[PDB]
């Protein structure tokens, strides 16, 4: 409920469409973030959310002479290191398959190719729910191997409620059903 609670607060409070965008763009975060959550949970892995690459390879290599690369700066949300294999985690909640696809792209050019150089053997990771359905999807081979069963018990339906009551409020607001 906390985090449940603020919300509504600043959804009963709010007048206009702009800041009703920022309500909206903040729930779909949340909701990325109560994923990562239930998903670290569920997997005894160690949740985290965004983290340099840079760190990320600090601590899987703390020896590296970090200076004689050119490190991205991007901040995947997780990272598994098994001891022989970097797995780059990102959680999506998403119904449909294209932000999936824009990250792992993103993923795939900004940051193999220094890991290569480098010289750690990494996969890019991208998990999504369905925030509808609640069911899993996976890309990245080796992670699949790992854990072939993920028994999370997603509930999605608060942050649904929250942006139906604030989609509701503003539902005749051209500047708010713009900034969509």
């Amino acid at each position: 409920d906390p985090m449940y609670e603020q919300f509504l607060q600043r959804i009963q409070a709010v007048r206009t469409a702009t800041v009703a965008k920022d309500i909206s763009a903040d729930i779909l975060e949340a909701r990325h973030d109560y994923f990562g959550r239930e998903l670290c949970r569920a997997l005894d892995i160690e949740y985290r959310n965004n983290v340099l690459l840079d760190e990320i390879i600090l601590d899987v290599y703390p020896g590296v002479n970090l200076m004689e690369y050119n490190v991205p700066h991007v901040t995947p949300d997780n990272y598994i290191w098994t001891g022989d294999m970097l797995l780059i985690l990102d959680y999506k909640v998403s119904v449909g398959h294209d932000s999936t696809e824009v990250t792992y792209k993103k993923y795939t050019t900004l940051i193999l190719p220094v890991m290569q150089e480098i010289g750690i053997n990494t996969e890019i990771c991208i998990i999504r729910a369905n925030p509808v359905t609640n069911q899993i999807s996976i890309v990245g081979e080796q992670f699949k191997r790992l854990f072939p069963t993920i028994p999370v018990e997603l509930n999605f339906a608060r942050f649904f409620e929250l942006r139906k009551m604030l989609l509701d409020k503003f539902a005749d607001d051209e500047e708010f059903l713009m900034m969509i």
